[PDB]
């Protein structure tokens, strides 16, 4: 077990989104954060490189330093064996009912939790925080003295039975269940005690920093976009059910119209994913030789600063996944006040306020003429962008969620 210390995007404190929050809030904030002052609410995940949530909690720890909670990040060590079985576990977990949780996994798994639980004394701090599986299973390797909270970053609506109710040995223990919608909160879990969390964006990280004019010029010229026609959008994962190729149909539809249409399909995937660089190359065989389409991928170069670029020069930004989960991206677009057009599934339903913030469509042709109806009214494209990016701001920041952080512990 280890510990972060150190803090990539640096110092972040509440005062680094004064400008973005108001005063009204940092003191909702500052005040909310002061009945835990000088507290222990510690953290504990599987590392602090290759993830989204790492890159969270980069900011979220030294946020909660900033305002009075003496937070800290401990981090978990292991072989190949360990992560290659907890990624087992993951894709067990989400689904995926083919794979079988064997005692030799069952013996590695708690092992590694046990010799990364006698580096640290979890049990000592007022308020403690595990994230994911890897970790899951410290709680029983310490007396409990304080709370211990599980958050939860993946789907558990139709978890692997196998390796549900080996987890759950370990995360009924913890006084409280963090999930990010309210559909991921397995039954198996007393729903009192379970948590309503959805993920937020953090204003000032790559992906979303403001950029300036020249360089998403920059980016733009790179990969052969043109800024002076029209742009249409869709940032997500290359696999079969996120409206891919419907997304692709909406561009051809409406590109009989405005012949300068230009489509986006923007993706940022692990080398080891090879389900998403098949369906990748499969989108390329399908657009054929039309170039108005891009195709922008890390494969490429692009990666979270590019993806910011793409999505401040996009028109209109689309989401027709046909299964989702929270869909931070359309977080992202709707903080760049862009209006959004997506099926109503996962965190895309709740996020868009049909008709306000975005659209809410069912099929293609739904799609299509959302977007010629925005793409001609740019001034009401303006406004869905404005409250859409108001929504955000109120209740899908790094802020706000860490807000939603003290609410939870001054509820202990
Ligand atoms: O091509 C991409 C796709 C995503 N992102 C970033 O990732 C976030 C969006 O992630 P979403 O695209 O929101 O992630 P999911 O597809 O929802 O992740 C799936 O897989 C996760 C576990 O890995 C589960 O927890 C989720 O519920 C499940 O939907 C955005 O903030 C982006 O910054 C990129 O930069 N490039």
């Amino acid at each position: 077990m280890y510990e972060v210390k150190e803090f990539s995007s640096g110092k972040r404190k509440l005062e680094d989104y004064k400008s973005i929050i108001g005063e009204e809030e940092v003191s909702k904030i500052q005040e909310k954060a002061e009945k835990l002052k000088g507290r222990s609410f510690v953290h504990v995940n599987s590392t602090s490189f290759g993830g989204g949530v790492a890159e969270i909690l980069h900011s979220l720890v030294p946020l909660l330093r900033s305002i009075g909670i003496e937070a800290r990040w401990f981090v978990i060590e292991g072989p190949t064996e360990f992560f290659n079985v907890t990624k087992t576990f993951h894709n067990a977990l989400q689904g995926n009912e083919s794979l079988k949780l064997t005692e030799e996994m069952k013996e590695l798994y708690l092992n590694v939790n046990r010799e990364n639980s006698k580096f640290i004394d979890l049990s000592s701090f007022d308020y403690v925080l595990v994230h994911d599986p890897q970790p899951a299973a410290l709680i029983e390797f310490y007396e409990k003295k304080s709370p211990w909270l599980w958050r939860c970053h993946i789907d558990l609506s139709s978890p692997n039975r196998e390796f549900w109710e080996f987890l759950r040995r370990f995360v009924e223990k913890y006084d409280r269940y963090i999930f990010h919608l309210p559909e991921y909160v397995q039954p198996e879990l007393d729903r009192n005690k379970a948590v309503i969390m959805p993920p937020s964006i953090d204003p000032l990280s790559e992906k979303n920093v403001e950029l300036k004019q020249t360089e998403i010029l920059r980016i733009l010229e790179r990969f052969d976009v043109d800024p002076e026609k029209p742009i249409i959008t869709q940032v997500s994962r290359f696999d079969p059910w996120k409206g891919i190729f419907d997304v692709i149909e909406i561009y051809r539809k409406v590109k009989e119209k405005i012949p300068g249409v230009q489509l986006l399909l923007v993706g940022v995937m692990a080398h080891d994913d090879p389900e998403g660089w098949i369906y990748f190359e499969k989108t390329l065989r399908k657009i054929g030789e039309d170039y108005d389409v891009k195709v922008l991928t890390n494969l490429i170069g692009v990666h979270a600063r590019e993806v910011n670029a793409f999505q401040r020069a996009s028109d209109v930004i689309l989401q027709m996944s046909i299964r989702a989960g929270f869909g931070l991206t359309v977080t992202e677009a709707m903080w760049k006040g862009k209006p959004v057009i997506g099926r109503a599934v996962g965190g895309i339903k709740f996020q868009i306020v049909d008709g306000e913030t975005g659209f809410l469509v069912r099929d293609a042709n739904e799609a299509v003429e959302v977007v010629l109806y925005l793409l001609k009214h740019p001034e009401v494209s303006k406004e869905m962008g404005a409250k859409a990016k108001e929504r955000v701001r109120k209740n899908f920041i790094i802020t706000k969620h860490m807000e939603r952080y003290l609410d939870i512990l001054n509820s202990l």
